[PDB]
């Protein structure tokens, strides 16, 4: 059933039920959103984006029950996001992915009505101001998240390191060592983006995120994507259930405006 500790994406515990235990779900700065490009303005004051990523920063991949999570050594500043809308240095913490039960939709953000098959989130936190991820996640300027769309297309070799691990992390709670990960090369060639203030897209739905949603999708094949749907949302010894869909619908803008890095 729905509860604070048992949210998910199934019928009784899914997105439409999260407000029962996390009433910020219906807040003013929730994510994801629909981006209406005719109402987006270019902002010349955005600085160039800076992405410095060290493959050795990756440590572990795990099944959270809600996605896979690649966790990074966030003790140093070897892997950091700077520039764009951001003030100061945002340290890489996590990568995870959202998908739907079928290829036609599953992205979280939706651009002029267009959905993609999946969406990668790359989570960073403001280590110039805050002492930990966990503390940054409660501040409006605390987190910076890159969103990358995945469109069905020819298989993507850059996803192999991830897909090779999925059997080892089938059950919720399993983890496996995962280092030397080339994240940079899972970004599209163009880093043109939209930016707006929003939230985590899972409980606790905290309104602490500067979203940076890249316009250009990367590819994934249907065969590759289907492997993610074979992860379980359930732990060893719990009746099995598959994580066939794990995307939150867009939430209303409720007055926020979205800026473009490009014109
Ligand atoms: N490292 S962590 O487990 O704290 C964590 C991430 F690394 C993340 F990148 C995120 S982003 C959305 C989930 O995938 C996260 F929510 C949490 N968890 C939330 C847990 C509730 C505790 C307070 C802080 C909010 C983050
Ligand atoms: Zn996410």
């Amino acid at each position: 059933m729905m509860s604070r500790l048992s949210w998910g994406y199934r019928e009784h515990n899914g997105p439409i039920h999260w407000k029962e235990f996390f009433p910020i779900a219906d807040g003013d700065q929730q994510s994801p959103i629909e981006i209406k490009t005719k109402e987006v303005k270019y902002d010349s004051s955005l600085r160039p984006l800076s992405i410095k990523y060290d493959p050795s920063s990756a440590k572990i991949i795990s099944n959270s029950g809600h996605s896979f999570n690649v966790d990074f050594d966030d003790t140093e500043n070897k892997s950091v996001l700077r520039g764009g809308p951001l003030t100061g240095s945002y340290r890489l913490r996590q990568v995870h992915l959202h998908w739907g039960s079928a290829d036609d939709h599953g992205s979280e953000h939706i651009v002029d009505g267009v959905s993609y098959a999946a969406e990668l989130h790359v989570v960073h936190w403001n280590s110039d101001k805050y002492p930990s991820f966990v503390e940054a996640a409660h501040e409006p300027d605390g987190l910076a998240v890159l969103g990358v769309f995945l469109q069905i297309g020819e298989p993507n070799s850059q996803l192999q390191k991830i897909t090779d691990t999925l059997d080892s992390i089938k059950e919720k709670g399993k983890q496996t060592r995962f280092t030397n990960f080339d994240l940079l090369s899972l970004l599209p060639p163009s880093w043109d983006y939209w930016t707006y203030p929003g939230s985590l897209t899972v409980p606790p739905l905290l309104e602490s995120v500067t979203w940076i949603v890249l316009k250009q999708p990367i590819n994934i094949s249907s065969q590759q994507l289907a492997k993610f749907r074979s992860l379980l949302c359930t732990a060893e010894g719990e009746a099995a259930a598959f994580l066939v869909s794990n995307h939150r619908p867009p939430q209303p803008l409720k007055g926020r405006k979205v800026r473009a890095s490009f014109h």
